[PDB]
């Protein structure tokens, strides 16, 4: 293997744990959470099944804990997402949310396009615009990738760089505050629920079906970003293995809280 | 044989197995595919049996995945076809495809001619033009041929023009983004399709009935392009279906592993 998460895991600073931050900022602004996600994969250019879970995770744990939340995606995947009744944003400003996170989201490149890992160039309208207006506004941003060209890259832009493939060309410039580096990006944002819900003392992750949710986005018609599979899966990776992460965060989590 | 299957197989770039990158941009290119196919055979200029049963094995293949499929064809190939229910091209301009596939069809020469293997020269109105004006768009395509003067072959025009006979003359230039050489065309589209299959976990060689379709065209007037029963490249049938029987077994143990 040569990618992000292993050299971000070997020389990231150790103060705190990876998720640590990004849980921080998370709970202490939770008025009012935009929440961007979706990922164009080339040359087909439709919305991948690595993202959404992750976003629509968030975005339950967002309300439980007595904020409220909206969605900025493609319209292919507000479709998918008809099914859980999530509140989509129309014309979101920035500084209309107390923090704005992105879940696997394209971030724009040194030569201002954007492209997949393997540098095909993505052509669909961009969300990373509002990230770099909540940066310039100093509002509190967070986001989650597993490659190195998401939104948020930007904070570890000379890792991507020097040890991924085309890191000159893919490597994103748009920063956040906090930045979350996962093999699966959904599994980053199951994470950063997770480590909420020990740190409130409640389980976030509480009923999440994540077969179901895969399976359902999956119907809608978003693909895997990563193999040609017609079954539902993320990133190459089959269900078996999602649900069996999740249950072990569900696990770790229900055995903190009670204790 | 001194044939162009031979060395290229030998000298190819093997970073990848030899269908593979046909079938990533097959994948990736389903929306709406013209598929090209027909081969006059001189000097009667009727169209042979290779080509067409391979073209609606992909063309099937494109609509199980959900895409739309189209052939471009010559007459006495569409009559041929004309059983099988498939839409035939609309007077095609290649901006309206986001795929083009040939399937055994004649390319020009480098002296703008078209040529059999035998170097007798074809002469029925050209079929290749549109997958040049696809190169020049940016528009993928993909080639299927056995003999170093069908579409696609451009792209190892030095290796037919130095390793197979008449080489300098009959060898097509015209190109395509993705060649696949076989011993039989029909046979490298149901590569394809196979490859195909493995990749998206659906068999779509299910139902394939290689006898019947053969025996159809043939019946129809469409004759062997290398002997001239129904038969395909002096090959006999059950050999044509006991090819079409090993890529459907190994495809069902693939997809149910």
């Amino acid at each position: 293997n040569r990618g992000v998460l292993k050299v971000y895991l070997d020389y990231r600073r150790k103060n705190f744990n990876f998720l640590h931050n990004s849980t921080k900022m998370f709970l202490d602004n939770l008025e009012r959470v935009l929440i961007v996600t979706g990922f164009p994969i080339p040359p087909m250019m439709v919305a991948e099944t690595d993202g959404p879970p992750g976003a629509l995770a968030i975005y339950r744990a967002v309300e439980m804990l007595g904020g409220k939340a909206e969605i900025l995606t493609y319209s292919e995947v507000e479709k998918a997402l008809e099914p859980f009744g999530v509140s989509l944003a129309r014309t979101p400003e920035p500084e209309d949310y107390s923090l704005i996170i992105s879940v696997e989201t394209p971030g724009r490149a040194a030569d201002g396009r954007y492209y997949s890992m393997s540098a095909l160039e993505i052509k669909r309208d961009p969300l990373d615009g509002i990230f770099l207006k909540a940066r310039a506004l100093g509002i509190p941003t967070i986001g989650v990738g597993d490659g190195g060209n998401e939104i948020g890259m930007g904070k570890i832009r000379e890792l991507v760089v020097g040890h991924v493939p085309h890191g000159e060309k893919i490597a994103s410039v748009v920063e956040t505050d906090e930045l979350i580096v996962s093999a699966v990006s959904n599994w980053g944002a199951y994470g950063l629920v997770a480590q909420a819900s020990i740190e409130v003392g409640r389980n976030l992750l509480e009923g999440w079906d994540e077969r179901r949710v895969i399976e359902a986005i999956s119907s809608a018609g978003l693909i895997d970003g990563v193999s040609k599979t017609l079954a539902p899966s993320v990133d190459g990776i089959r269900l078996m293995v999602h649900e069996g992460i999740v249950e072990l965060l569900k696990a770790v989590v229900d055995e903190a809280i009670k204790l």
